[PDB]
């Protein structure tokens, strides 16, 4: 039993995507146990959740995009969730994200690409603590 | 207009929190606030319900609305009350016609998956109860 | 309550079995019987609809009742006799109304999906010619 | 019968297209002709929307339905015209009810997804302005 | 052309995902030749399908399972059908099984996973002896 | 950012999914930039299309199949949109496509297998000159 964080980015809410991905979660049978409406996330929030990019080309315009309209952080709970949501994201490049994952059949950009969800425990637990402290 | 929405708990326990959701997000309700609850607080319940303080089912839906998670959810639109009212559906599951949230899946008087104000005053209120920042 | 639905040769035709069977399901009834056809009798069919005995479009309706396969199936819930013709919508291509079964799915008032017990007395009788066990 | 369909360009912008052709097709209507418009003549809107030119809304209507691309597409089937018309629902949003494709999607008076003949006779100026071959 | 035989699981009737299943085998195109509905499966039926893993640790429980609510034995017929419906189905553990599978989008145990479907023409042949003899 | 060519098949009309289709490229935010209605295509467009397979056994089987109902060419434009809408159409062979895509989820046939897509740049180029000259 594992809990990981996912966030519905502004994409999902320009595009009225929101239910879409949530539901394909929620058909897995993963529990919501945690869930918070950010109008604007505040910029040092995503600056810390992506810190690890912090000196990549991409960081600053994927901070501006992360903030340039409303997210929900959710905490999903369930057997092997993290590894399990994952697989269901899929892969960053449309290039490589397969059909039938959220990005796979949703995103077009490597960018605005819809949702985050948490890549280890470790990760989870810091991100968990982030945007739920 | 601004109005309140609460996901029931019958939304949770039947996996059904997407699919009503989405029936507003497709409709093109913009969210202003969202709160989630693992478990309202009785007298928050009671608050909201308060009119059917003397009725007999009161007691029996405070029970049932804590018995799981509610989702409260701020809607805005042009009209918002009166159009999410129409997609809700009646609340007899005699009456609630195919098409809306209760007429396609309700299938109970109580265990109604869903809330929404029914005037302008009750919404301010209900705002007030579940975002009383 | 416990009625008999049909799911129609059309049905299968137009591969719409489980879009049917779909939307009673969602609206949380219970199976309790189901039996499925590869071509009902004919016999069957004449009883079936034997108050139409004297109409004009009696055999054509009997011939395409025949015509495919057929699934016969027991729903129970509170209620349910009336609340599944409610689902089904009006024979009349011209007047089921959109979100209900026919107004969404059927165009001709022959060919038309599926068959919903009436009354209490009808839902006895057929339930005893479809599953007379 | 045969009428005539736009689907207009906000079903573009938001995505909607094939969910509102889907809704069509799934009542087993069948097109006979199809075209594609990345932007139509202005002229074309305003001989389209003839009727309404002393109305107050007459400039912004048109302004709208050139904003973006249209599709128009010639439907047939036995009282195509009404059935096509009840699937598409009232123009006002405080009306259109729960089922039909603008009360499921359209939350805006103008902006409202969808144009269906109303008549035989408007079927037939409306298809010669469209498809005048 | 080939048959093979699925079993609709109990958890797929608890879950209301009896029509989701259905549906998506039907829209690939396969036609149902044989279909039964059991309000319980009598417990040798249940050891004799599984009888390959009766030595197995999981044996008694997973029978348990199969017997805790209905079960629909379909018999589907189509060209390949049987390694087709397997690869639609998805793997047993719910860490391989592919978004866009049955199992992949719905199942999130290795043992409560939805449905059954034959892995060869010889087991098909045996299963379809067990459920329709 | 680049064309490709789109054909929806005459089993896509047949079986009622033209909707279907395109509702799954238009989710992948790709944008129609021209669209033809064919009620019949013409023979010899047909195969100029297919003019590499006009020497193998399957060509003319495969040129009266496309000609045996209507198609819709459809020209989508994105950001490497011909490996993308490649990757979403899914393998001819229906032992090899993926559950996901559109032929996995949806073909059931190495022939009648539903959309064409262009398969490289210099074949889009050519594809739209034949259909869109
Ligand atoms: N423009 C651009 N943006 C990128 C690139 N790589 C990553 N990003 C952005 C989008 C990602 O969602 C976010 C975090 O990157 P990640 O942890 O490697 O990917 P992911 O766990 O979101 O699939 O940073 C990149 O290569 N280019
Ligand atoms: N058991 C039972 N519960 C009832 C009955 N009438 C109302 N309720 C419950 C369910 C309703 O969602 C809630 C509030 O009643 P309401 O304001 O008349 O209905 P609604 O605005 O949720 O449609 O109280 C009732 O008659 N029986
Ligand atoms: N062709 C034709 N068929 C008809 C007509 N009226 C009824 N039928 C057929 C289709 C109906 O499903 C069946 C039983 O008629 P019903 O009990 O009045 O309708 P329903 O309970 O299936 O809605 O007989 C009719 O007027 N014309
Ligand atoms: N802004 C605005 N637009 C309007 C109003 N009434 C009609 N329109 C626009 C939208 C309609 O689709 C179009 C044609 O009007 P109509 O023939 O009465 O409606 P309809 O046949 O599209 O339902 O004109 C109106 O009252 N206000
Ligand atoms: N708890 C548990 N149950 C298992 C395990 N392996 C198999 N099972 C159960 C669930 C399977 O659906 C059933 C038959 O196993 P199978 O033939 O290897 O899998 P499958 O053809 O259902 O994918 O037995 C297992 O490793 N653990
Ligand atoms: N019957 C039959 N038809 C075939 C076979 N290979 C190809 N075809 C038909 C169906 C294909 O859609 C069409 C073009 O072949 P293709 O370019 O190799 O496949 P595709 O780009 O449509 O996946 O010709 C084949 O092996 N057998
Ligand atoms: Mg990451
Ligand atoms: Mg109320
Ligand atoms: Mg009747
Ligand atoms: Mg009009
Ligand atoms: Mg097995
Ligand atoms: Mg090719």
């Amino acid at each position: 039993l594992q809990r990981t964080l996912v966030l519905i980015k502004p994409d999902a809410f320009e595009r009225s995507l929101v239910a879409e991905i949530m539901g394909r979660i929620e058909k897995k049978n993963f529990k919501i146990v945690s869930m918070k409406f950010w109008s604007k996330a505040p910029r040092n929030l995503i600056e810390q959740h992506y810190k690890e990019h912090s000196e990549q080309s991409y960081f600053n315009d994927n901070c501006d995009f992360m903030v340039s309209g409303p997210i929900i952080s959710i905490v999903y709970e369930g057997t092997d969730a993290i590894s399990k949501i994952r697989r269901l994201q899929g892969n960053t490049n449309p290039l490589a994200s397969a059909p039938g994952t959220i990005r796979g059949d949703l995103a077009n950009d490597i960018g605005e690409n819809l949702i985050h969800a948490s890549d280890s425990e470790d990760s989870a637990v810091d991100e968990i603590s982030i945007w739920f402290p």
